[PDB]
């Protein structure tokens, strides 16, 4: 069925995770041909600025997220930035994020895979559509058995990024897409008024499941502020995403 | 609203071509009410890459040949012109003037168009930024145009390439009836030497997109026998997958549509 | 020999041309070993508002342009838009220039090599290097037999052009190839630091010859304020170009 | 200030074709005095587009046959680490710790190539804006790094390429000492593929252009028969070319440099 990757960008604080989770469960119940899956970051490693919010570390973040899989019932996703962080982290995540800067070192790609988890690569900013192929090819050689991709829109000019959504058919070639819906409107180094018009583009289109990050109050989030989605608006965009894809699947072409 | 559909064959290789066109665009006018369809063809490509590709028949036979079809099937007419002197007698028959993306800025083109009371309807160049339409608009509505269109066709995306970048069809809207040309769109700008590419297989899903997100109407050209038109051939859309097409779009456009944000 | 086409963007009033034109004169009779063409517009024909400065016309224009090539026996240059331009301009232009926006438009093309003259084809910002081949092919159709070809920034994101220095080598295969210091470094819809820096690049690879828009007052100027060069900085500029050159052309490539 | 020369095999194959390298680059350095040699080569390719392409025999024996190269010469060292844990035992070696492009945003890897008291030269990434570099030099600086380089090496154009944006010299320099990588500005990213391709042809002039504009160093990787390189094979610069390319941009950079503009 198709797929809600949801959660806060980074973990404020395990308060913040459960009052998430809490309207990701509601909506899990409410929405049951959809599959849910939790998501947060327990470590910015990518920041801009040496003077930015991080996180608290693995090992919190891990606590944290077990709270809400103990809690809710709700799986799990977060990403990962070195090898050794593979096997902690598969202890709770049912899905392990590649970052997008990331989804060509190969040894991130294994250990993730090797973890006999679900692996979800962040398309890189700077790869074409097709050069994906290779992405997947690494992670089933790693054992990989659930691959997901996600289109997170690619570098055009200085500081922006454009959806080219033709790579949603070409990846669905080799693996299940997923489109990042709050990443894909940002301006590297966002605009929210974006978000909508373009997760509606991609489930017309045909993809597999959306990314979508949500906080109680946006512009107090601690990172990504300018694209978080206000949590009461989550239901409607989901509502909307199924609808829309209902009537278009009639036409999504044949992989 | 009522939904926008313009097609035709890219050029009017014949008056022939035109009329086995037109009576299918005529056909599936009657069974979609709730469209506007405006038949369309150029009576001149004066911008192909090589000097020995076909351009034309000239505006006389062009504007004649297009008449026709007005006269026989009751159709709006739409074609494009390149220098000033021709938005007169183009305006003659039809209903819209459109402006070719290159020419997207050249101010007496769009004066020309303006002041003929016809309705106008630019390509967006493939070097403008959205937010930079809005110029274009003011300097048609300053030569006396009324009703305005700007058509998204792609913007350039490294060499030999083009990308649709969504986000502009709610920023055009701002300031203009917004139609994406579905053909266009997937066009590889001279990707072929003396000619240009095109990926067929991503027009229908870029058109589902177009819908999705909202815009005004969609262009897309079509032809009997794609592979033999004279221009565009990589793009051109079989005539007889028009009406699944227009189908699917109303369809999605419906569903959509309470979603579609308010400019 | 080295060409260098300088001139004010924007025919202002003939007395601005004379003052440009005397100085370019000067500097005509100072570098011998450089051919220096007279440029400036009768009509900016694609300003992005229709409330901005085009010009005094067409008839003032060549009046002015013919008044700098007979006090100063200077070469002229002046872009036109439509077709019927060609023939009256050909009475003073010694070298017909093609706009960016319009180096498709196969009469424009046709009218410019019609009168005799020499064409210059501003390469257009969505013009891939080799694509120009087709260009010169219209032209050479036309019966043009002297064709320049003006690298001027190709399309990189909203509002800003890159030069690839590598469409220099490309684009000589069939035509000598001018090189834009002005424009290359505007942005649509400019910054003057870059000028030189990126003057002194395209000599180094290697290029036929540099087009530089000068005005005595710059940030007076009625069009492109922004990027035009000093009038007193021209000379400076020239030697620096010459010196490079003379070092850098024992290394340009074979065609 | 002395000009800067990083060159070396992408990869080290083996020690016998870093000695080999290595004594070129040495008899280099004993005629262009004036030039600061660093001889260069990854331990391991740790992000080729595919998983059968070669990556190198590990670090323990990478770092080995780079010692093996600085006792034998005296050159100095750079190789590139891919995760932290690698700063340490590579610091023992290299005099110039190189940040891949792809991870030029990695916190953790800057950080742990800072403290080590080595010289560090961040790749920019392709998908980076030059004025973004500034924060990039600021945390090695916050991490002890006091010598610092930032590495000009393409930037994303469209699919499969990238194009030199020289505008990021002067605006990069106003931070730390700029490279220009003469190699991989001309290489077509997976363009052929399961691997990346590149056109030799452009490695000159763009070299020339990039010491015409002002930068405090130019790197370049060489092979004895490029052809046969097991990585970047279609960019790798003959090692008999070395000598000519070096002593050209030298005359083009003397000249050139009573024009370089003042940060
Ligand atoms: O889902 C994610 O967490 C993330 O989008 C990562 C993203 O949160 C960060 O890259 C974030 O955009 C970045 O750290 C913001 O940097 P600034 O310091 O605000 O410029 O995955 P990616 O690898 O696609 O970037
Ligand atoms: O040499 C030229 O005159 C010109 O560079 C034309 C150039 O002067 C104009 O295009 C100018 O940049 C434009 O009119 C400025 O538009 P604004 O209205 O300031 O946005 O030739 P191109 O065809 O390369 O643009
Ligand atoms: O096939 P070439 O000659 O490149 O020209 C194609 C164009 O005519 C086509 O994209 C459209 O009709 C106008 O640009
Ligand atoms: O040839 P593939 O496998 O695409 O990788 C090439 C890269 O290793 C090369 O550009 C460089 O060494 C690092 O990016």
């Amino acid at each position: 069925k198709f797929l809600v990757i949801a959660g806060p960008n980074a973990i404020e604080s395990e308060e913040l995770l459960l009052k998430v989770g809490e309207e990701i469960k509601r909506l899990s119940e409410k929405f049951k041909e959809v599959e849910f899956v939790f998501k947060s970051s327990f470590d910015k490693a990518n920041r801009s600025s040496i003077h930015s919010f991080r996180g608290h570390g693995l090992e919190y973040g891990v606590k944290a997220l077990r709270k809400v899989k103990e809690e809710f019932g709700l799986k799990i996703t977060t990403d990962i930035h070195e090898s050794w962080q593979a096997e902690p982290v598969a202890e709770v995540a049912d899905i392990i994020q590649i970052p997008a800067f990331l989804c060509r070192q190969t040894d991130l790609l294994l250990a993730a895979a090797k973890t006999g988890r679900a692996v979800n690569v962040k398309k890189g900013q700077f790869l074409a559509p097709w050069d994906t192929k290779n992405v997947v090819e690494k992670l089933k050689f790693g054992g990989a058995k659930e691959i997901y991709l996600t289109e997170r829109g690619t570098t055009f000019g200085y500081n922006n990024l454009v959806v080219d959504f033709r790579s949603l058919p070409i990846m669905k070639q080799w693996a299940k897409v997923i489109y990042d819906a709050t990443h894909s409107v940002q301006l590297p180094g966002g605009m929210r008024e974006f978000i909508f018009p373009l997760i509606r583009a991609a489930v017309a289109v045909g993809c597999d499941g959306v990314f979508m990050e949500t906080h109680p109050e946006p512009e107090k989030a601690l990172s990504d502020a300018p694209t978080a989605l206000p949590l009461s608006q989550l239901e409607g965009i989901i509502e909307a995403i199924l609808e829309i894809r209902e009537v278009a699947s009639k036409y999504y072409e044949t992989i």
